């Protein structure tokens, strides 16, 4: 039995499409807060188990009889204790790309949940993720309606994969042999700068697109003024600054190792904008 907590969002989604590809339905286990509101799941004909995240006890309850425990990114404190309780052997985690040494600040939040998987005692996995190449191109059509494609990544390098590519290796490791007590760097087996991006996107769209690099303040003080929330907008300049500094870049190419097969490339991606 493999149980997924968090697996309401579109990581999730895709890990399960992966996972009913070689594993029975209802040997997976979506654990949520409200089944009512999880139509999505449901509609995937998996075990759907209900429990509030800050009910350790609830979680508990849930996990019965749950081997492997795929933790989708405190709520993963009682997830972690309700795993020990229930007697999960494995658990396989959504990291951050290297975590304990990534400029980021949203490494901050992952290490903390490393930390508690370490003290645990539970065999695991952390899948530390790299960027989702979507993350920037939810941004491409305002680029593309500007000519221009804002940021402070400066000439960071992004090693970008997409949420299926990354959910493949999720599954992948949660449901086939040889993959436990691991820390997976996972990336794109290609890089780009946000310069690359623009190219990218000219080249695809016609129109012409052009990186404009920003300070940290002035990129976060330029989604403050498009509707975005401060926080959200503090985290996309601060990652971006964490790209400059080579954040959200990795060539070990573990991911397309992990998946069989080449990530998905920018190219492919930027496609999509134009299907
Ligand atoms: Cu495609």
């Amino acid at each position: 039995m493999i149980a997924i907590t968090g697996a309401t969002g579109q990581l999730g989604h895709y890990v399960i499409e992966s996972l009913m590809k070689t594993v029975p339905a209802s040997q997976i286990v979506a654990i949520v807060r409200n089944p009512a509101k999880a139509q999505a799941l449901a509609a995937q004909g998996i075990t759907v188990r209900q429990a509030d995240y800050g009910d350790e006890a609830a979680l508990t309850s849930a996990l019965q009889g749950v081997e492997k425990l795929l933790l989708i990114s405190p709520q993963h404190r009682n997830v972690i204790n309700a795993a020990k309780a229930a007697g999960v052997k494995f658990i396989a985690y959504t990291s951050l790309l290297h975590a304990d040494t990534s400029p980021l600040g949203l490494a901050d939040e992952h290490i903390e949940t490393e930390k508690m998987l370490a003290d645990s005692g539970i065999v695991y996995t952390l899948l530390r993720n790299g960027w989702y190449s979507e993350n920037y191109l939810a941004s491409a059509p305002a680029a593309l309606e500007h000519g221009v494609f804002i940021g402070a990544a400066g000439d960071g390098k992004i090693a970008s994969a997409t949420r299926a590519d990354y959910a493949a290796a999720a599954a992948r490791v949660i449901s086939e042999a040889g993959h436990e007590g691991k820390v997976y760097e996972l990336a794109g087996d290609s890089a780009w700068t946000l310069t690359q991006l623009a190219a990218e996107l000219t080249k695809q769209s016609g129109k012409q697109v052009t990186y404009q690099n920003l300070s940290e303040a002035d990129f976060a003080a330029a989604l403050k003024s498009v509707g975005l929330p401060d926080g959200l907008a503090d985290m996309l300049a601060d990652s971006d600054v964490g790209a400059s500094k080579g954040g959200l870049f990795d060539d070990s190419k573990t991911l397309s190792k992990l998946i069989g097969h080449p990530t998905t490339t920018l190219a492919e991606s930027v496609s999509h904008l134009f299907n």
